[PDB]
């Protein structure tokens, strides 16, 4: 390893069973679920909190989703990551 694994961010995976890297990580938590040592509980991750979605990030338990219909006010393409407008 290198440095800062499950303590790189305010709350990664409560250093439970996570495999962190210079700029990423893994965990025993479902999917890429995030864990907390404060609560010592397992909870879905914030895949969008990082930098994956566009304007809107409906991050569901496990697999996030990136729509938009916000500032511009449109819709979410068929990619489920990028957003596009529609009339
Ligand atoms: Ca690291
Ligand atoms: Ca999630």
């Amino acid at each position: 390893k290198d440095v800062d694994e499950c303590s790189l961010k305010p709350s990664i995976c409560g250093t439970a069973v996570c495999k962190n890297i210079p700029g990423d990580f893994e965990c025993e938590c479902p999917e890429g679920y995030r864990y907390n040592l404060k609560s010592k509980s397992c909870e879905d991750i914030d895949e969008c909190s990082e930098n994956m979605c566009a304007q809107l990030c409906v991050n569901y338990p496990g697999g996030y989703t990136c729509y938009c219909d916000g500032k511009k006010g449109f819709k979410l393409a068929q990619d489920q990551k990028s957003c596009e407008v529609v009339s």
